């Protein structure tokens, strides 16, 4: 199972992890993607992801967001996981780069409590624009499931822990 991982509360874990690096070696139920509303898998967390699955993510988003249209802002959809995990759980949370109402914050985690356990990065963090340790302090105060959280940066890490009230 995880493992390395700091516990800050009874249910949310922390670790210094590059996310696709702790789900080909955990192979979770579900890994947490950082969507964007039409799948579009670029760049941060969701371009590292996809390319990890060798583009068949973007394939498979592609004739997802083709049937179903876009996801919303604070929304989710749950995709197959292809060599990561078994499933993709594509929360959009919002982009402040973009203008969105950081308030979709709390939403876009409350997705989270529809998965027993899940790997995932800190949302609307990285080029998502939002404070990462305002998006810590959302996750522990909304998410109730396990969530082991997978932060890239060592020095975002260091002071995510140092700070954690
Ligand atoms: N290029 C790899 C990468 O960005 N991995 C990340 N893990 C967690 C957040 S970002």
């Amino acid at each position: 199972s995880f493992s390395g991982y700091l516990k800050l509360t009874d249910n949310v874990y922390i670790k210094n992890a590059d996310i696709v690096e702790e789900a080909k070696k955990v192979k979770p139920t579900v890994v947490v993607n950082a969507a964007n509303v039409y799948l579009k898998h670029g760049g941060g967390v969701a371009g590292a992801l996809n390319k990890a699955t060798n583009n068949a993510m973007q394939v498979e988003s592609d004739d997802y967001i083709a049937t179903n249209g876009p996801l919303k802002v604070g929304g989710s959809c749950v995709l197959s996981g292809h060599n990561l995990a078994k499933h993709c759980l594509h929360v959009v949370g919002p982009n402040v780069n973009k203008g969105e109402d950081i308030q979709l914050l709390k939403s876009a985690y409350e997705n989270f409590n529809q998965h027993e356990v899940l790997l995932a990065p800190l949302l609307s963090a990285g080029i998502f624009g939002a404070d990462p340790i305002h998006s810590l302090r959302v996750c522990v105060d909304t998410v109730r499931t396990n969530v082991y959280l997978a932060v890239f940066d060592k020095n975002l890490y260091d002071k995510l822990v140092s700070s954690f009230l």
